[PDB]
């Protein structure tokens, strides 16, 4: 309902064409750093215009 | 002409998050840790949005 669960949520944009071959490697602190002040351990992460968003979403204890 | 990065970490304005703003500097941190960019601009805007847009330096 519109009430349980409190969620939080990560967006990372960026150029699809970009390189960047670091974007993984800083998915993993971005999320790290997120658990460590929301101390949560359900989080979900997935990746899909031509703008790319790594997705995060994370309920919070 | 210039690439772009730009990250949101959206929440409901109710809720009560003490440690929002540590995370966004935290976070930012990395950021700049992983891009080295110089330049970053943070605004805040029923849903509080925290809004990040980065300008790569490389």
């Amino acid at each position: 309902a519109a009430t349980a669960t409190d969620r939080l949520k990560l967006i990372l944009a960026k150029e699809r064409t970009l390189n960047l071959p670091y974007m993984e490697e800083m998915r993993k602190e971005i999320i790290a750093v997120i658990q460590k002040y929301t101390k949560s351990s359900d989080i979900h992460f997935k990746t899909l215009q031509s703008v790319e968003t790594i997705e995060v979403e994370i309920i919070l204890p």
